[PDB]
């Protein structure tokens, strides 16, 4: 068992969906577990899509950089749709080291064990409107170790500070 | 012909060199082309790898972020080294659409249509101290792709206004 990697763009070039169609997508055909490592989390339809996929039974676990966070309550405040009341979705924060705030410069998204978004878009309007960007589409053997990152991660990471 | 690929963390997590210490290597190593995209490069040590590859007779490419592009040019300043008047380096920017402005996002080093670096490193004294960061070493097929890609926003890349 080899990896395959196929890239997709933003503005899409030689593909039909666009990284976000292909993000919801990936949400939606989730059948067991989504771990999700984001910088910056505003993006309403993909926040529904993971709320949605919740509601089917499966376990999402998001780790959001702590200096961002509260974009993320935010938005869900905004949706009347409080994390802390979604049995099936963990959320805690990561930080780097400060001197200055040091961040958790990592976005991925891993499903099932089994695929892979990798790439410089983030979970904001922005990036859907104004940024250009790209993302790898990875299955195979490199899973693996994505799913080895998540793990090292999660370790490292705190409760929110709203959160009791 | 497949494709490897090698993560690498920072900080560092069972590899012996940090991120920097590749850069500067992969850089150290060239014998042609360097082919850099970078949102925010304001790193000194990578820069004076760069000035040192160019005097060595090897053609430099350099993509950044439009909006970022003052931090750079700040930084070559510093350093009593124009790039306008280094013969082997050229220097253009890059931009995403309007409303706020759109961005490249987007961070990638090619050398020699040979090795990759891709992911969330910036050329930033901040990612060597301060941010939790990662990325892959990529040689094979897939390097194309990258060469592609450079070559697609060279053609939409502007000459910086400074420029003359
Ligand atoms: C997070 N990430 C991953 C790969 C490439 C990137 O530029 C970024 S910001």
């Amino acid at each position: 068992g080899g990896t395959h990697i196929d890239l997709l763009f933003h503005p899409p070039r030689a593909h039909l969906l666009t990284i976000k169609e292909t993000i919801r997508k990936m949400i939606k055909e989730a059948r067991k577990v989504i771990a999700l490592v984001m910088d910056i989390f505003t993006d309403v339809d993909i926040f529904k899509e993971i709320v949605e996929a919740s509601t089917r039974g499966v376990s999402v676990y998001i780790l959001l950089d702590e200096s961002n966070f509260n974009h993320f309550l935010n938005m869900t405040e905004k949706q009347g749709c409080s994390v802390q009341r979604l049995r099936n979705i963990r959320v805690r924060t990561v930080k780097g080291q400060d001197y200055f705030h040091g961040k958790m410069e990592q976005k991925f998204l891993l499903v099932d064990c089994q695929k892979v978004m990798y790439g410089s878009y983030s979970y904001m309007w922005s990036f859907e409107k104004a940024h250009l960007s790209m993302v790898q589409i990875i299955t195979g053997q490199l899973v693996e170790s994505f799913d080895e990152e998540f793990r090292t991660l999660y370790a490292r990471s705190c409760v929110p500070s709203s959160f009791a």
